[PDB]
């Protein structure tokens, strides 16, 4: 299918014999599912997100059916806020990111989808994150008026400054919209701007 990003890219998955809902997340290295029992041996691991680090159980070689496409790989189980399918399984089902419906660059997901953006007259690297509702940029002295906001994800919440109607060029594509500034480890381009550049998931 081709999936646009006007809404969250939520799909049904089958895992351990049971159906769950999960978000197709290009900003996630790994697949993370809410606490559940899985048949297997597991081992403890720690993973991080926008809000810090959490402890998870790592299960290897778990079969997962994702909107009808088969994958067999690593699944992490823990207190994630949202079930997410990350790049480790997206690559298995042949998922790519495509601009302008496939007329623009195609980005594979073997590595993190990092691209060059321009914002406030600065060039920066940013992650294309289909699991992010909003765009979050590293501490930057952006001029303008703003309002406080808290945003969350794996690990909890951070406080950010919300600026509206900020122009942002993404791999040469112009966009304009809301940008959140705060202490993120990685600059993230979220759906609010991805939709403006015609980005789709395809598999
Ligand atoms: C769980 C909530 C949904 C998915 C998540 C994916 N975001 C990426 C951002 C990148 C880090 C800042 C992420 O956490 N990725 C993790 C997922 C966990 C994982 N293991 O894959 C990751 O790749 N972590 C790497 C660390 C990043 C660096 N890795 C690297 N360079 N190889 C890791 N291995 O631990 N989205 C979010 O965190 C966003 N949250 C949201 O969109 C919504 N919030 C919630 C609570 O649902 C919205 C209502 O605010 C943030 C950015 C605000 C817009």
């Amino acid at each position: 299918p081709q999936i646009t990003l006007w809404k969250r890219p939520l799909v049904t998955i089958r895992i351990g014999g049971q159906l769950k809902e999960a978000l197709l997340d290009t900003g996630a290295d790994d697949t993370v599912i809410e606490e559940l029992n899985l048949p297997g041996c597991w081992k403890p691991k720690l993973i991080g997100g926008i809000g810090g680090f959490i402890k998870v159980r790592q299960y290897d070689q778990i079969p997962v059916e994702i909107a009808g496409h088969k994958a067999i790989g690593t699944v992490l189980v823990g207190p994630t806020p949202v079930n997410i399918i990350g790049r480790n399984l997206l690559t298995q089902i042949g998922a790519t990111l495509n601009f302008c419906g496939g007329g623009g660059p195609q980005i594979t997901l073997w590595k993190r989808p990092l691209v060059t953006i321009r914002i406030g007259g600065q060039l920066k690297e940013a992650l294309l994150d289909t699991g992010a509702d909003d765009t979050v940029i590293e501490e930057l002295n952006l001029p303008g008026c703003w309002k406080p906001k808290l945003i969350g994800g794996i690990g909890g919440f951070i406080k950010v400054r919300q600026y509206d109607q900020i122009p942002v060029e993404i791999a040469g594509h112009k966009a304009i919209g809301t940008v959140l500034v705060g202490p993120t480890p990685v600059n993230i381009i979220g759906r609010n701007l991805l939709t403006q550049i015609g980005a789709t998931l395809n598999f």
